[PDB]
């Protein structure tokens, strides 16, 4: 079954009936002002902060997802019904035709219902920090219609704690005034008349307006029935205390096949909503703003686009990976429909992960969150697993650091650099977050070296879940994966250093790496099953062996065995042999297998969940992508693809029955084989998946790679592919690369022609806004 | 208008019509598992803490209170369905009349409708960690109808942060099972047997089942829909992870006039589920567990029984009153419709001011609470601001602490000692909450001794509220309530080493007081105005003058400096005609007058207020009752009754379109005279007001006293009043107490006969099982 459709001319995802199993989000903002909507227009808006500048309100983990952002239509002559996006009021799918089109930062509402037409685009404008809704409502009947618009939304307390709990407090918190055309609605104990000011504000005079959420919803009914809209009228509330809302009223007379457009515009701050409600009188400056919406990822997207015989790849690549990865990298990982609240800022390696992403797209964010985590670094070497980027905008103990964290930060310093050319980005003097100050490069050094201390007494790096927390506690226990990683953080140093030509560095971090790799191929191969352990236990058992019942093969570990270059080519193979032969399923890759069902300390808390569920054998996404990277290394392009192509979500447009999530996004995780809804996608959006994956395609499948000193072109394939093309933007510079497979392998290059002549190696960076032809010949 | 009415013969309240403007709710428990129900069955359980282990959901501050404790029933020849509840189902109040009685402890859920009769009493049973439904449906039609009926709950994932947020982890971490007539709810992350546990059972032998909420509500659909109900039957779900429920179903035949009963039950633990629905298989059990129920009131509101010439006196304080006081006791502040997460435990000065109400009907209770507070004080002498006795069961600095919340604590201990006798309580040790230990008596000096420290030059007890926690804090500013508290705690103390003989400490505590004494009579009165301030600023600026424009007089400054003690009766009563005056209305009395309206903190965060508003000039309950225990003691009983009866929710019944709230319930606050909704009444249940109430109009009004050495009986009523007569339990023995009051005065005991004998002063205890006749003439 599916629900919509992808139309690539107009990069957006159509959803053609909305009772879909689940709300299928999008997000509007690209700078401060955020908006999380839902096909159905449910969601909420927030400024910076979700934990404490919500916008609106969320009523979370409930069969509707309400409140909204809100448009109803009233035939003032028969006293019907109904809003423009399907929900709240659901006039019946057998009377109504509802589309909605999710575009990137915007989303597009249509309702066709007896003999009116009417749409809504609800988009962030960049430059302000407000949301506009733009409606057209057309008269599609051969008589003269009249109908009523109200819009809605509940205004938020601001911190979500406040809006969930402690009302004893919030309920006396904010209060509502009216002007013409606008509700201000004030957050009395926020004296900034910026953060401390919201509004909701219409182009058009109001006929009658609501403030106050009991008198426009009314007794005992709710969003599906909103008394005011029943009645035709809003009752001009406006006071102090209780719960607001934004609802502002105006009929109309339409002539057959006449239309009207107007705009509401949720925002926040005081005199911006006067302002913008005037400004956008003139359509012209809604058009305009609609535009720049479009140019800014046009502008985006035209950085890399291919062109395969992988409909599903180009379709993903081209936009909605893109658009995925860099939402994680402006937006972070803690505003959708699951992440509510509690957890707020940035995750250390979350960010330090989904920045190696998209600096060819969005280089000044990913700079920005760059240094958020150097100043997020402490002197000791680590990263503060959980912190707020303002907090050191001009710190726990080694019990609670995650041994991993700090580590990703080295590959995505060295990729901004290649990618941006901003050598000198390495002697920026940045502040630890405990108080003194080092170069990027220092920080880095930093980094390193503490992983090369907290290791065990067979040189394996420390680290293991023990509670519910995704966390590598140091408190006892060895990783695999913290080693591998390691590892492919220090090559990605030693060809730092090897650049910068700081030779010491590079004779000290290359004896580092010898001394890792080493006791790694010592202790973690398992000859028995052929494949690498998940890690040891405090107490030196290992973990994720051929003999054990439970938890025998480990994605993670065997992934990042090859991903970082540790593995031989014949332990690579084997290992992920292993991992084709019992982790692969229709649906992804199994994090491990068996799962677990006895709880052992020892191992973690992954033995205390459900079979088939998040740590414990569910397809976890995020290292679904190092296997395509493993693949590739291995020149295995046929079994990368296979990979790829069963966790596409675009190739699940059609059994959304089963998947139930968007099939345009990524999830954390998918249930796995153990689990009786085995396929069912959990959590889209905000996951690492995105940024890895997009990573892992363009990097190392279609093998485009910036570098230090050049651009690397090195593909690895399905073998009957015949090729494919690129178009590629590097330091101010295009590259149009052809990749020609006549002889049908699936990695090595035998040529590679600059503009016409043969060269070889990388290709050079060439002068700002040249155009250059790439030919690549596999052989 | 009205929505009820008070049964006075079955200790219920009424309500006649489902349609009141907010939930009315009612208080299920008397032991650990407690149920907030409103008079819709909205509402939720938790047991002993509502913040780590509530056991079904609740979405608050929303226009409708859900999810609840529903039960459906269906007609399975129309397929037409109702809720023996009005919502969630909500049939037409023209088709459907539906009844809820709040009783003791439970309520009666009735609904007659179309030919079916159905009653549903909620409560739960002493002795069992579980709340009983029992049904009773009755075929009032002249033909056979086939009636189903289902039971809804909606599981907790027992943190209300695991409800609200971070469902990424919440959403995997329960599951459902099914064994006959239970469905057992599994806390996976929570391995013990008892706590880990939830079930939802029923007597009968279920048709069908449902564990999954999403396929008993169903898709786009909710409470007031749920797909099993409308097609019939449940789809027997049950599984690991998403949302759960407990939804049983049986169908059943009725003949003309036959009725059947049967019921569910909620609860915790493995085992006890099994066990119970086929306990209560036989009915004469469940009516057993009734009876226990309304003896456990029975008992209680036996030993204080009052007949007088106000009926909304006798009324609230022979029940509605009591029961609020004890639950508060019993229950705490923490777990409402307004308290629904964040605060947990027991608040100090809260707990502290509670137990000084029912040790007459709950000693058991009120000593638990007592150790609790005294467990939680330190060895400086102040309490911890907000802690979980359980802590403390076999931290803050002075930055943190309130000034006042410690010394309630004295009268408490002291009226605890007068009321039981336990006077080998003092020497009882009781370690602090920072280490170390000493007697009972001690941790009393401790408290005198830190308030006597912790003054300003001029002799005036530092504390001021700075941010909007309720905090006195010590950060600079004095309070001219705490110096009044003071001095009263010192008053309770020198009685009480007086009692004991501790010579040393009557000299070192009266020398303590009459400097008290001193200081305040010489800083805290303003002549101009005729009124004590309400203190000082940190730079020594007066606040509450009549020179000042905004917050010239206050309720809890006046009202204290009598109650205390302190005032003399010149000082008393012109200060009392001030807070007549400026501060009555018929609503109550305003905490300050005029509101402030100009930010100052140097006053406090009340400055920040909306006018009319919480501590900002509105009418704050809590303080109301020392204005009537003030006039008591300047013999003005009139002037007492007038602010009793205008406080009293009884008297509301027929405004409630004004006053909202319960008409059975004291609220924290009434909106003041300064706001638009003036009247309108905030928090019910858990404020300080009931019990403060109960121990005025007992205590004072009526002045039936208990004392270290005999009972006191010094009325102090209106002078219309031919007098009164009060059952009063004491110490084993029951007095009857009859006031005359022939001249027609207010206050003043001519003679007292204690069985037909004269006597000059207290009565002495007597015998245990004693029947007393006490004839008090006034003169
Ligand atoms: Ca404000
Ligand atoms: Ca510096
Ligand atoms: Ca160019
Ligand atoms: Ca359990
Ligand atoms: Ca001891
Ligand atoms: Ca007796």
């Amino acid at each position: 079954m599916k629900y919509g459709y992808f139309d690539n001319d107009n990069r957006e995802y159509v959803i053609t009936r909305p009772d879909v199993p689940a709300p299928w989000t999008n997000y509007l903002g690209t700078e401060k002002f955020c908006t999380v909507i839902s096909h159905n227009a449910g969601g909420y808006s927030f400024y910076n902060s979700p934990e404490y500048n919500r916008v609106t309100k969320f009523r979370p983990n409930a069969t509707f997802d309400r409140p909204g952002h809100y448009v109803y239509l009233r035939d003032d002559d028969s006293g019907d019904y109904w809003s423009i996006s399907w929900q709240p009021v659901a006039k019946s799918l057998d009377e109504a035709q509802y589309q909605i089109r999710h575009g990137l930062s915007y989303s597009k509402f249509q309702c066709d219902y007896n003999g009116i037409h009417a749409r809504k685009t609800l988009f962030v404008p960049k430059g302000e920090d407000a949301e506009i809704w733009d409606v057209v409502i057309k008269n599609t009947s051969d008589q003269v219609r009249t109908i009523s618009a109200f819009s809605f939304v509940e205004f938020s307390f601001s911190h979500i704690q406040s809006d969930n709990q402690n009302h004893q407090m919030s309920l006396y918190s904010a209060g509502t005034a009216y002007r013409p055309g606008l509700i201000e609605y004030d957050l009395y104990y926020n004296t900034d008349d910026f953060e401390g000011f919201y509004y909701l504000a219409s182009t058009f005079d109001p006929d009658s307006y609501d403030g106050q959420r009991d008198r426009f919803l009314g007794l005992y009914r709710d969003e599906a029935n909103p008394l005011a809209v029943e009645q035709g009228r809003c009752s001009n509330s406006a006071q102090t205390c209780y719960n607001h809302c934004g609802s502002l009223h105006k009929q109309f007379t339409l002539q057959p096949g006449e239309e009207i457009r107007f705009a509401y515009i949720l925002g926040i701050g005081k005199g911006n909503g006067e302002r913008l409600r005037e400004h956008y009188q003139d359509v012209a400056n809604i058009d305009a703003a609609f535009a720049a919406i479009k140019a800014h990822w046009d502008e985006r997207c035209a950085k890399f686009q291919v062109k395969s015989p992988n409909q599903g790849l180009d379709t993903m690549i081209n936009a909605w990976t893109l658009y995925q990865a860099e939402t994680c990298v402006v937006w972070s990982r803690f505003a959708s429909f699951i992440e509510v609240g509690g957890r707020t800022g940035l995750g250390y390696r979350d960010t330090a992960q989904d920045a190696i992403s998209v600096p060819h797209a969005n280089p000044e964010m990913t700079r920005k969150r760059i240094v958020d985590l150097l100043r997020g670094q402490v002197k000791a070497g680590y990263g503060l697993h959980l912190f707020d980027p303002d907090w050191f905008d001009p710190i726990h103990g080694i019990k609670d650091t995650c041994s991993d964290d700090h580590l990703w930060l080295i590959p995505t310093i060295c990729k901004y650099v290649m990618e941006t050319g901003e050598t000198s980005f390495f002697d920026q003097m940045i502040p630890y977050a405990d108080g003194g100050e080092a170069s990027v490069y220092e920080h880095m050094k930093a980094a390193l070296d503490f992983s090369a201390e907290y290791v065990g007494q067979t040189g394996i790096c420390k680290g293991l879940r023990a509670d519910w927390n995704d966390c590598l506690n140091l408190g006892g226990g060895e990783s695999s994966m913290v080693s591998f990683l390691h590892f492919w953080a220090l090559q990605e140093f030693i060809d730092l250093a090897k650049f910068l030509g700081k030779d010491q560095d590079v004779n000290t971090y290359t004896e580092m790496a010898a001394n890792v790799r080493e006791a790694c191929e010592t202790h973690l191969w398992d000859d028995e099953g052929g494949w690498y352990i998940r890690g040891l236990t405090k107490n030196g058992d290992k973990i994720g062996t051929a003999q054990q019942q439970e938890g025998r093969v480990h994605l993670e570990s065997n992934t990042l065995a090859v991903l970082s270059g540790l593995a031989s080519q014949e332990r690579g193979e084997q290992a992920m042999d292993a991992v084709d032969e019992h982790l692969f399923s229709p649906y992804g890759l199994h994090l491990n297998a068996p799962s677990f069902s006895t709880p052992n300390d020892d191992i973690g808390f992954v033995t205390r969940v459900y079979q088939g569920v998040k740590e414990n054998g569910a397809i976890f996404s995020h290292p679904n992508p190092w296997a395509w990277v493993a693949e590739t290394k291995l020149g295995r392009g046929d079994r990368a693809m296979k990979f790829y192509d069963a966790l596409n979500p675009y190739n699940q447009n059609d059994i959304i029955e089963k998947r139930i999530a968007e099939p345009y996004s990524y999830v954390q995780f998918i249930m796995g084989r153990d689990h009786q809804d085995h396929g069912r996608a959990n959590h889209p959006w905000l996951t690492g998946t995105s940024g890895w994956a997009y990573f892992a395609v363009t990097n190392y499948i279609l093998g485009v790679q910036s570098g230090f000193t050049g651009l690397s072109v090195d593909p690895c394939i399905p073998s009957d592919w015949p090729g494919f093309e690129v178009t590629r933007q590097w330091r101010g510079a295009t590259y149009h690369i052809q990749v020609e497979n006549p002889d049908h392998v699936s990695k090595g290059v035998k040529s590679i022609t600059l503009n016409g002549a043969p060269i070889q190696g990388r290709i050079p960076p060439q002068a700002q806004g040249s155009d250059n032809q790439v030919v690549v010949v596999l052989g």
